[PDB]
């Protein structure tokens, strides 16, 4: 499951159950790493108030296909594929800064927008009880390593 998900995603939209402060301007494409061990490291860039942030995540594989830990074990992420092909969605709970925060996430392979995909999306995230508004994120290439 780890190599399935594995290379070149677009971050297309979130969602929490919290306020999130940091909205980014733009993101680069999210880099999705198979690690030999079964790991994933998760690699994406951020636009945000005129700087380039670097964001490098490991996430440890579990028994079950799709839900790995993160952060020193205190969050846990699960992914699973869209019912739209070449779409995963990403959902995690637990600590996150110190606090208890829950997000979905979607994923596209490419930089079409799916209407389908993203209404699949704001179904599961109601289904996951996050109620704040969706937001889609702006591509770009600009902060790109």
């Amino acid at each position: 499951d780890t190599v399935a998900v594995s290379g070149k995603w677009y971050l297309k939209a979130m969602t929490a159950d919290q306020e999130v402060p940091e909205k980014p301007d733009s993101v680069t494409p999210m880099i999705l790493k198979a690690q030999k061990g079964g790991n994933l490291e998760a690699k994406i860039t951020m636009l945000t108030n005129g700087q380039c942030q670097n964001i490098t995540v490991v996430l440890h594989k579990t028994s079950e296909p799709g839900k790995y830990t993160a952060y020193e074990g205190q969050r846990v992420v699960f992914i699973q594929p869209s019912p739209v092909r070449d779409h995963y969605i990403l959902y995690s709970e637990g600590e996150l800064h110190g606090r208890q925060i829950r997000m979905a996430k979607l994923l596209g392979r490419d930089p079409e927008q799916s209407q389908e995909a993203l209404e699949d999306f704001r179904e599961f995230s109601r289904a996951k009880g996050l109620n704040q508004e969706i937001l889609e994120l702006a591509q770009s290439e600009t902060c790109s390593p």
